[PDB]
């Protein structure tokens, strides 16, 4: 029974494809779990290709990262070149994106980071009109809205997960809950101003952090990021806690590495809407290097993925229905 899960996206006039994707996810709730991989760093499906070469199947969802706004467009990274994203969608896969929001390490720096230990960027100043920090984030949102509009123009919906792990307090946007929620609302309202109706909004919870929750008007799905947790009972306890906290929303395992196998998690009752393994930089950065074939992987290796795909409840790319017209 999925009747508790809200039926409509929080976005007024959401795109036809985004509604189809959301409806399918809602229909899968409690029955199936989608598989997902992260890009190697930002803008490729190298980890999806790796999983196929390890297992014979592709993950359902491929995720991309808009982290490289400061350098793009550039010869080595150009978010205007959306062919990698179109190709994956046109091969029948679902598209996701997150955003490590990189900001100057200090005033006038040419180096950009997101962790609080590596940048003194102040969110309080970023929300004050016209400060250096405010003009920076407004210019980033303006550039990113342009990139996402290229996908909306192509009728590609995006499972969109910005500003993640806020209550872990290790990113610059996790200074305090009140400014965090103002920043989320600013992103949401900016993207609405630019007509981005193709986004399904995923808010990443640290559990027990309702004061950081941006609110029902700005969130569609709840995400949870978990590393180094090999007790399946522990993961199911987290799953059930999030379910009690947000009874009307899908709950996903939006990042994971070094976690119990999916069969153990499902047996324990953790029925995530999807799981996405993080990328292993050295293994998948080059699909033609010998390391690409080893099967070893810092977050989920060949055995883990072969176990996941051997489960009835797990959806691979070929199991998905069509989300086009
Ligand atoms: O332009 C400004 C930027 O320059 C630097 O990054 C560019 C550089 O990125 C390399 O990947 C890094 C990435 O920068 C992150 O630091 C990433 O952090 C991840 C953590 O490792 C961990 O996994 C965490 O959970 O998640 C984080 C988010 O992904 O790590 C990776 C790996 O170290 C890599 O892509 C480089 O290739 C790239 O540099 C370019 O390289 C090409 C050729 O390969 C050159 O032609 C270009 O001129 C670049 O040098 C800086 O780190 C950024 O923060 C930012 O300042
Ligand atoms: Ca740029
Ligand atoms: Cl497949």
């Amino acid at each position: 029974d999925n009747s508790l899960i809200k039926k409509e996206l929080c976005t007024e006039g959401a795109s036809v494809e985004a509604k189809k994707v959301y409806t399918y996810l809602r229909n899968c709730w409690g029955r199936k779990t989608l598989s997902s991989t992260m890009a190697n760093v930002t803008w490729n499906v190298n980890e999806a290709i790796w999983v196929n070469r390890q297992t014979g199947k592709y993950p359902a969802i491929a995720c991309f990262d808009y982290m490289n706004l400061p350098a793009s467009p550039a010869d080595w990274i150009d978010y205007n070149k959306i062919s990698v994203v179109e190709d994956w969608w046109n091969a029948g896969g679902l598209v996701a994106a997150c955003w490590h929001w990189n900001v100057p390490v200090t005033e006038n720096s040419s180096e950009y980071k997101c962790m609080i230990s590596e940048t003194d960027f102040d969110i309080t100043k970023a929300l004050q009109e016209g400060t250096r920090e405010n003009e920076i984030i407004k210019a980033d949102l303006e550039e990113l809205a342009g990139y996402l509009l290229l996908l909306k123009q192509k009728n590609i919906p995006v499972i969109w997960r910005p500003l993640h792990e806020a209550a872990g307090k290790w990113f610059w946007w996790g200074k305090d809950a009140a400014s965090y929620k103002r920043l989320w609302k600013l992103v949401y309202e900016t993207f609405k101003q630019k007509g981005l109706n193709n986004l399904i909004w995923v808010w990443t919870s640290e559990t027990n952090d309702r004061d950081w929750y941006p609110g029902d008007a700005y969130v569609d799905i709840i995400g949870r990021d978990v590393y180094h947790k090999t007790s399946a009972a522990g993961l199911a306890t987290d799953f059930d806690a999030l379910k009690k906290a947000f009874p009307d929303k899908l709950i996903a395992l939006s990042e994971c590495g070094d976690v119990a196998t999916i069969d153990k998690q499902l047996a324990a009752g953790a029925q995530w809407a999807w799981f996405m393994t993080w990328y292993d930089y050295e293994v998948t950065k080059d699909t033609t290097a010998p390391v690409f074939n080893s099967g070893q992987h810092e977050h989920a290796d060949k055995a883990w993925w072969n176990n996941a795909f051997g489960q009835p409840g797990v959806i691979c790319r070929s199991d998905l229905p069509s989300f086009k017209l």
